[PDB]
């Protein structure tokens, strides 16, 4: 079960840095808490954003935030499961959850994302699936990994 302790700030803005996400973006946060990395990637990047979070308090502390940024007409919050969300429209996705949440996400990733989507992660990697960067920050690392073209037979 994967708590809500956000990812700070600064660490998020390292994370969109790393994705290289841009105005042509539609950023996915698959557990996206109290919505900073969708705002900020819409206020920073100006990139349109959609965060799935499946506690309902947090979906409203989101929705309140996004209005509050100024930032409600290019960012929206889903309620519901990461695991059942069609997240195929995503171009870049972000992840705070935990090692073994990760693992199980995987499949569906490869499942749903077209080639050369980026997957940024806080803290946790993706088993044997090697990532394309490792960031060390003081105290916070963060990955990165491209959808290949073909999924490595090993996956
Ligand atoms: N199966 C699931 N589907 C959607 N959200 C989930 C989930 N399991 C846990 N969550 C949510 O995932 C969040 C993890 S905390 C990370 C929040 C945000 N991405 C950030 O980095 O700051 C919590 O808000 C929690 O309620
Ligand atoms: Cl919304
Ligand atoms: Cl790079
Ligand atoms: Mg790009």
């Amino acid at each position: 079960m994967v708590p809500y302790v956000p990812t700070p700030k600064p660490v998020v803005d390292r994370m969109l840095e790393l994705a290289d996400v841009d105005e042509t973006d539609v950023l996915y946060d698959l557990g996206s808490g109290d919505g900073r990395i969708v705002i900020r990637a819409a206020r920073t990047h100006g990139a349109r954003g959609v965060g799935i979070e499946i506690d309902p308090d947090l979906v409203k502390k989101a929705r309140k935030n996004a209005k509050e940024a100024g930032v409600a007409d290019l960012v929206e919050f889903r309620q519901g499961d990461l695991f059942e969300a069609d997240i195929s429209e995503a171009t870049v996705v972000t992840l705070y959850l935990l090692p073994s949440v990760n693992q199980k996400l995987r499949p569906i990733l490869f499942e749903q994302l077209s080639p050369g989507t980026p997957v940024v992660s806080h803290d946790f990697d993706m088993g044997r699936w090697a990532p394309d960067r490792t960031v060390d920050l003081e105290g916070d690392t963060v990955y990165r990994w491209t959808i290949p073209e073909e999924i490595p037979e090993d996956l």
